[PDB]
């Protein structure tokens, strides 16, 4: 496995999160939280 499954949707912490297609990447809100 990588270190996110590419195309899944999820938070870190109040910030939403989507892991790119190499599984090593995500693209994430930029709030303070």
């Amino acid at each position: 496995g990588s270190s996110c499954q590419p195309g899944t949707t999820y938070q870190r912490g109040c910030n939403t999160c989507r892991c790119l297609e190499d599984g090593q990447t995500e693209a994430c809100t930029l709030r303070l939280c």
